[PDB]
């Protein structure tokens, strides 16, 4: 009925959506599979571009949850394969209980958060940056361990920023598509730096 639920019923579909994209990701092959770095850091990229997109169709947000959860195998099988299958599944419950809890404390809570905008995008910048820079230099263990906590830590301020933004500003129907998009993208890269995180700490 509302516009937020309309916003989160949309979100479950990208993960829906995503969640089949993953289980035909398995069939890609070596050859046709890019490097870790490159997938990691592309999903920081396309957070970052995807919040300053206008005009943002159902189409595209769908379509784009299907490809995103193809390109997310390699990733899920490489931190698997380090450290065990059961880092998947705490990386994925952690996820979900910390979307749970700051989703619904963004939702309802009486103080506006608007002012951390600034904030929260020098630290997807940084993180992009330091992304990057580990295609052409690979960091350590501990570093990228660093990292990912980082990344964590940002990626679940975003998700209490975006919910408390969907209640506290005046989110015309247009934007319904854009809005969910982004709540996958938080999603999904809060997924991936505790993958790492976990997938690294069982990896010795
Ligand atoms: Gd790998």
């Amino acid at each position: 009925q509302s516009i937020m639920q309309r916003i989160l019923t949309v979100f479950v579909f990208t993960l829906l959506i995503a969640t089949v994209g993953l289980f035909i990701g398995q069939f890609v092959p070596v050859a046709l599979m890019l490097p870790l770095s490159i997938l990691e850091v592309a999903m920081i990229i396309l957070a970052f571009w995807m919040r300053r997109r206008k005009a943002v169709g159902y189409a595209f947000v769908y379509t784009f949850a299907f490809v995103s959860g193809i390109t997310l195998f390699p990733i899920v099988s490489h931190y698997a394969s380090i450290a065990g299958a059961y880092v998947v599944l705490e990386a994925f419950g952690s996820t979900f209980v910390i979307f749970a809890v700051l989703g619904t404390i963004g939702a309802k809570m009486k103080k506006d958060l608007s002012f951390l905008w600034s904030f929260l995008l020098v630290a997807v910048l940084a993180l992009a940056v330091v992304g990057i820079f580990n295609i052409f230099s690979p960091l350590n263990s501990a570093a990228m361990m660093a990292y990912s906590v980082i990344g964590t830590i940002v990626f679940s301020l975003y998700i209490l920023y975006d919910l408390n933004q969907i209640k506290h500003r005046h989110i015309t129907e247009d934007l319904i598509p854009v809005m969910a998009l982004s709540l996958y993208l938080d999603f999904i890269n809060l997924f991936i730096n505790l993958l790492r995180f976990f997938g690294i700490l069982s990896s010795d």
